[PDB]
């Protein structure tokens, strides 16, 4: 019918979505400022609707709990129609993609190692033949799915390790992990996408490293409810704002022009 | 209704078809090899269908015709259903989106420059600013349309000098292109997908190198006509064998493994 304001579930998540330090003298979408903030207001043009940001509730990517079948997250909202879209650094999966539609990739990313500068590691295969050092990933996303289901023997190896590690060695939100990897003295990796190592690489106090390969090769997608009028349109207007140079231009502004870690 | 044979367009193009040094004492399927033979056979295991690999006519990825308006290449055969599946270096471009149906990509690439080694180009800038050196890319493929399309002040300025260079620099093949940079002795570089690129440094007789960064970020996805019943479960079998480690593995066996120009 007649169209309705978009409800878009994201993420604060450094540098895609942010409150902006003024936020509490701003109201609506203009409290809000990052790589997906602008993204949403591209998306938004070219799809021709209006559109309001909201943070998802729980603060999770999305999984689905093996006992109930209940999926929680940003993917949680769509699932469950209360969000219209997703727009937000959400990986492409196949267990996600079942239950919702992704635009094609806007942005590439693969599993990578964050240390503390001086940590004696270079790779995932220096953390699984060792003890000393822990290791861990964000709870309710790719990241940990990835190396649950992996048949590959060093990420299975470092899977076994992790699931039963004292004390635990997940975190709940980004922010938390790089936390612990700056103040565990050099005694904690954390296993994160690329995409935030790289920009937190370039935050002060400039004390982190990306270390080693991609551990794989994954997107981020704009994600709808399976079935929305949404998803065409948006897949579209991703392509063209990629041909465009937009999301390169977005990139630069959110990364590289915000570096502050030196050249 | 019940299952047919299902008709694979594909393109002679390394290392992703080619026809085995034996080809003519071969039959059907057994004629090819590369990576996208090996992909035709997972992708076809995982829908379960059978398949049969058929060189595209005119040797061309797919271009539409401003005039006529008609498609020709690997899309043209899809868009008036002479195949039923394109799996081949097939780029996801908006205007091909349109008429044909897109995986999510398979494989990431961008646009490179090939020099013989020793040419004094190390960018994209630096071909601009100068003459002495031609360039060029294939025709009928998103690379040219890349520079064709280009408001990018560097991309326009070369799109301006390859349109009206004389003699032409535009290739009908990636082996053509390759040949020109080898037998030209650094009077010419050549724009190709760095995909492509970076499997010719790895080839005999070691002369060729890619520089500079990638002018993009694209990738191939496996394509259907409009509408096509294969789309999904196509869709689907990419990312099971992006999370199987499958793709990497088969980067790796046609790459990495096939490397003859040392370490
Ligand atoms: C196959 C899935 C795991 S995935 O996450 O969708 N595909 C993975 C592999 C890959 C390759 C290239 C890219 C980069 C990119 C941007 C835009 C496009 C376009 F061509 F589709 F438009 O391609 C991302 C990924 C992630
Ligand atoms: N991008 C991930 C979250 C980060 C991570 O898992 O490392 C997801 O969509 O689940
Ligand atoms: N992959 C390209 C062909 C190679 C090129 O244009 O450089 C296409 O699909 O058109």
């Amino acid at each position: 019918g007649a169209n309705k304001t978009v409800v878009v579930t994201t993420i604060l998540e450094s540098p895609y979505v942010m409150m902006k330090k003024n936020h509490e003298m701003l109201e609506g979408n203009e409290r809000y400022e990052g790589y997906c903030v602008d993204l949403a207001a591209e998306i938004a043009k070219h799809c021709g609707f209006k559109y309001k940001l909201t943070i998802v509730g729980d603060g999770k990517y999305g999984a689905r709990d093996a006992d109930t079948k209940i999926w929680n997250g940003m993917v949680g909202e769509l699932v469950y129609g209360k969000a219209d879209i997703a727009i937000a650094p959400l990986t492409i999966t196949l267990v996600r993609e079942e239950v919702i539609d992704f635009s094609k990739p806007f942005m590439s990313l693969g599993i990578s190692i964050m240390i503390k500068k001086g940590t004696p590691i270079e790779s995932a295969e220096d953390l699984s033949k060792q003890t000393e050092i822990a290791y861990g990933t964000l709870d309710s996303g790719s990241t940990k799915e990835f190396f649950r289901r992996s048949k590959i023997a060093v990420f299975d190896k470092m899977w076994t390790y992790m699931r039963s590690a004292e004390p635990s060695v997940f975190v709940r939100t980004t922010a938390e992990g790089v936390a612990r990897v700056r103040k565990s003295k050099g005694k904690y990796a954390y296993l994160l996408e690329s995409t935030m190592n790289e920009y937190i690489e370039q935050r002060k106090p400039c004390d982190t490293m990306k270390v080693g390969g991609n551990l794989d090769s994954k997107g981020y997608g704009i994600a709808t409810p399976k079935g929305s009028s949404l998803g065409t349109p948006v897949n579209l207007a991703v392509l063209k704002l990629s041909e465009q140079g937009v999301l390169d231009k977005l990139k630069n502004k959110w990364w590289y022009d915000k570096g502050e870690c030196g050249a």
